[PDB]
């Protein structure tokens, strides 16, 4: 399990380079006027590349930092949510929503890294965990709300957006909880990497594909 974990963080540092500089390329691709969310996305992308390149390392030293981690989300997390709003609202109904939800992530991380460092299993841990999971709910709920009312392939190209985060953050409290399940802290970062994988090149390629339709693209 350890070196599987070693492997995995140098093998998701390159794909979070890639998914940076991927993105970036393929910004020729739509117009002008739908590029921002793409630029957004390899930023997300680009911030988690740098945090990847520390967090192996901490992990081939035997002495690793989930705060490497846990600082990666909480920035990254907000920055997620920007473009995804920006489907649905602007002005004033999108500053209030992407105060709130950020606001929401940050307590959702801040409670998880809480729970984290704490033993494992204690009233401290559980504590973390139901904080950060009902607001990861709320999160969710919110999130299932918006765009109800849209039509055709943006529709389409949203839902996919929402789903992918619906289902892809799943893991994140699975990863959460493995070391409980078994002899898994290994798995909680296995877990943790895919799951980063997933969340942040797939939904920046959602966002390439949201500016790919909104360019009137087919
Ligand atoms: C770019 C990284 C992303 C999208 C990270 C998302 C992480 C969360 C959704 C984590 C949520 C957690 C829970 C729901 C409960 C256990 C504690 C957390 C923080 C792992
Ligand atoms: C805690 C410190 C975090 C440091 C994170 C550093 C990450 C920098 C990585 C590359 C980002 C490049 C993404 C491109 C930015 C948007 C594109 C543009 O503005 O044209
Ligand atoms: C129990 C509810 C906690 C609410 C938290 C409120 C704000 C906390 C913000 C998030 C902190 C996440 C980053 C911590 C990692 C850095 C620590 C370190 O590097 O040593
Ligand atoms: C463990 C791995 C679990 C992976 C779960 C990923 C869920 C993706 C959900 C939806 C993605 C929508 C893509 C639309 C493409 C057309
Ligand atoms: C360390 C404390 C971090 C608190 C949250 C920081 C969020 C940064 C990203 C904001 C993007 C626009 C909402
Ligand atoms: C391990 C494989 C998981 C694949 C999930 C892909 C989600 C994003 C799809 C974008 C097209």
């Amino acid at each position: 399990m350890e070196e599987l974990t070693y492997r995995l963080f140098m093998v998701a540092t390159v794909g979070m380079l890639a998914g940076t500089v991927f993105l970036l390329a393929s910004s020729r691709e739509v117009k002008p006027e739908h590029r921002r969310g793409v630029y957004i996305s390899a930023l997300v992308c680009g911030i988690a590349w740098y945090h990847y390149q520390k967090m192996g390392a901490s992990w081939e030293s035997g002495s690793y930092d989930t705060g490497l981690r846990y600082v990666d989300w909480v920035l990254t997390v907000p920055l997620m949510f920007v473009e995804v709003l920006a489907v649905t609202r602007k002005g004033a109904a999108y500053n209030e929503a992407v105060r709130n939800w950020g606001i929401a992530a940050t307590v959702m991380i801040g409670a998880g890294y809480y729970g984290e460092t704490s033993a494992a299993g204690s009233n401290e841990y559980w504590t973390g965990f139901v904080i950060a999971m009902a607001t990861y709910v709320w999160l969710m709920r919110n999130l299932q709300a918006e765009g109800e009312g849209l039509k055709g392939d943006q529709a389409v190209a949203f839902e996919n957006i929402k789903n992918l985060i619906l289902v892809g953050w799943i893991i994140y409290p699975l990863g959460y909880i493995a070391p409980v399940v078994g002899d898994f802290d290994a798995i909680r970062e296995v877990l943790y990497t895919i799951a980063d994988i997933i969340n942040k090149v797939g939904l920046g390629v959602l966002v390439l594909q949201m500016a790919r339709v909104q360019s009137g693209e087919k």
